[PDB]
This record gives structure tokens, C-alpha cells and sequence, in this order.
């Protein structure tokens, strides 16, 4: 089953050395924007779960919708943390450890937020033979670009301070090289219905 808008709940794994799972929780940044932390995490738990929602300002996905909408590279989506309902978010705020990159946070909901909540998928590799323009669990590698800031979601390899449970720093990288695997991700788990 290809990944769908709204109904697909996924975990998302980073492909650099020591890369792990995109993660959030209710604790906030002590400096920076003071918004909700986003990290990478080395174990499997429900705080690794995300789903894709429509771009800011369009109708939120509803289970009452009858048609399935498969994710498309190049389309703007929000990436929503399932346990907290916050949107993956960035902005021109320095990251907590990689001070030359941008902080990535969880922000707002279906009402609260703005166009900095819009992200765009770019497929970098398909090892399978399925539709090369769709996302497939495990076998599709992709980058996740913030549309407004132009930067790429990345796990830097830095550990956070104790205030982030010593989890892995996530930033939005400015002008990375295309093959930088800190910016490459895959769907690691997929549950739908």
C-alpha cells in the first residue's frame, strides 16, 4: 500500500550513520523559539508516529472522505505528530546545537500555524519497481524540504542536552549537497486503518 494523505500513520527513519526515528513529545525548547521539541529517537514508541495532512489553509483530512489521496512528490503537505497533533515547523531561529542551521519544532494544529508548516517531498531513490512517483514503505528514500525557508529536514548526529532527554538534534539544513544522507529519510513503518 502506497502512503496516503491522512490515513497512513508512519515512522520516518534517517539514513545517515546513526540515523534514527523522527520524534516529538510535549517538552519544549528552553531557548530558541520555546516551541515543542522535535528530535530523533533510537527506540520504537508511539511518539515516532506522524501522518501527512493537507497544506496550510486547505480542508484537513477527514475519515469521512470517500476517496483515497496518495502522497505526491512536489505537493505541499503538513507533517503532523500523531500523539501531540502539532505540525512539523521551522523558521529563521538558530538550532540548539548546530547553530548555523535552523531550529525545527512542533507548532500549532489545524487552526494555529502558517505557511512555514508546508513541506515538500523529493524522491531520491527507489529500490523497488512499484510506481516511481509514489512513496513506498522502506524502499523509497526521500528529502523533506520546507517550502517557505527552502531548507531540508535533517538529523545532524548531535545529541541534545538533558533538557531534550539527550535525544538526537533535528534541524533544517541550509543549502546541503543533494546526496547528504543527513537529509535522506525513508518510511520505516506504515499502518493504515
Amino acid at each position: 500500500r502506497d502512503i496516503a494523505l491522512g490515513s497512513s500513520v508512519v515512522s520516518i527513519k534517517n539514513q545517515a550513520l546513526g540515523g534514527s526515528l523522527l520524534h516529538s513529545h510535549i517538552q519544549t525548547y528552553p531557548d530558541g523559539s520555546n516551541q515543542q521539541q522535535v528530535t530523533c529517537y533510537g527506540y520504537k514508541d508511539a511518539n515516532n508516529e506522524w501522518f501527512f495532512n493537507r497544506e496550510r489553509g486547505l480542508p484537513s483530512w477527514s475519515e469521512n472522505e470517500t476517496d483515497i489521496e496518495y502522497l505526491k512528490p512536489g505537493t505541499s503537505y503538513r507533517l503532523v505528530h500523531k500523539s501531540t497533533g502539532r505540525n512539523l515547523h521551522t523558521h529563521p531561529v538558530a538550532a540548539p546545537v548546530s547553530k548555523t542551521q535552523w531550529e525545527v519544532s512542533g507548532y500549532g494544529d489545524n487552526v494555529v500555524g502558517d505557511n512555514k508548516d508546508n513541506w515538500v517531498i523529493e524522491i531520491m531513490d527507489q529500490r523497488g519497481d512499484e510506481d516511481p512517483e509514489k512513496l513506498h514503505t522502506l524502499t523509497t528514500s526521500f528529502r523533506i524540504k520546507n517550502l517557505e525557508m527552502g531548507c531540508y529536514l535533517a538529523q545532524t548526529g548531535n545529541s541534545l542536552p538533558e533538557w531534550g532527554f539527550r535525544q538526537q538534534e533535528v534541524v533544517c539544513m541550509k543549502n546541503p549537497f543533494k546526496r547528504d544522507k543527513r537529509t535522506w529519510w525513508n518510511i520505516e513503518t506504515h499502518e493504515n486503518e
